[PDB]
């Protein structure tokens, strides 16, 4: 594939004006919600047990069409996203290469509970594979984190946090990414309680802002045994944040896609 040079495309190094006037949603969203004049939907969960969190949507004409901003009061596994929701039969490959740029700012180190992830976030539907555990996957792409009070924010996750068994690893969007499979055992997914697979990606050096090339995580996990099957649910902009108090805020969430030449197929937003 061509790199994507399109002027619309947002540069996500210097993108980093503070952006105002969002939508707030302070509840669980019981599934993809679609999003007011824009390709996208969120979701929220948020335990009713927990404290006060929101998910903002800063909406269709600013922050490449993707941005929000997200709050959590000591909540337990407070998970915002926001980004394209599909679920209509299609393999990864359907979608051709999926870019998305971002920025944000969020709280510090230890603002997020034990555990918390920063990234790209979906699920993936396989029936036909043959390992009944296979069938339903969850997906990470790890940027970034809030570490705990044992590991740096600076420092990647492993499967001490994560779970599982590290497959492999390549370089790209410069940095090595760390690949993980973990097998979720009789615990809550899109189709009921059940047992289910994770792929992460797991970014060596985290970051707040750069363009993620997710087409190229699909296709290395596949070269690893780690099979997508073909009928994608969703491909969204994640924060988890398993306890603690603190936010999350974008400045820019730009998904787009492209052709092999590099021609821009979708991107957002839609004389001087």
């Amino acid at each position: 594939n061509n790199r994507p040079t399109d002027e619309r495309i947002i540069d996500p190094s210097t993108a980093n004006t503070q952006l105002t006037g969002g939508v707030c949603y302070n509840t669980t969203s019981g599934g993809n919600k679609p999003l007011a004049g824009s390709p996208y939907g969120y979701e929220t969960w948020i335990d009713t047990g927990g404290g006060v969190c929101s998910l903002c949507w800063y909406g269709a004409d600013q922050g490449g069409g993707a941005a929000f901003k997200a709050t959590w009061t000591n909540p337990h596994d407070f998970l915002g996203r926001l980004g394209y929701f599909w679920n209509e039969n299609k393999p990864y490959s359907h979608y051709e290469n999926i870019y998305c740029g971002f920025n944000y700012t969020r709280s510090g180190r230890k603002t997020a509970g034990d555990y918390s992830y920063i990234g790209i976030y979906g699920w993936s539907r396989n029936p036909s594979a043959s390992n009944s555990n296979e069938r339903l996957i969850e997906y990470y792409i790890v940027e970034d984190w809030f570490g705990n009070q044992w590991q740096a924010d600076t420092s990647p996750m492993g499967i001490n946090t994560t779970g599982g068994t590290v497959m492999g690893s390549f370089t790209v969007d410069g940095s090595s990414y760390q690949i993980i499979k973990n097998t979720r055992v009789n615990q809550p997914s899109i189709e009921g309680d059940k047992t289910f697979v994770q792929y992460f990606s797991i970014r060596q050096s985290p970051r707040k802002s750069g363009t993620i090339s997710i087409t190229e995580h699909f296709r290395k996990w596949e070269r690893l045994g780690m099979k997508l099957g073909d009928n994608m649910y969703e491909c969204k902009f994640l924060i988890e944040a398993g306890a603690g108090e603190g936010f999350f805020d974008a400045r820019l969430i730009q998904f787009y896609r492209a052709d092999n030449e590099g021609n821009i197929l979708q991107i957002t937003p839609l004389h001087h």
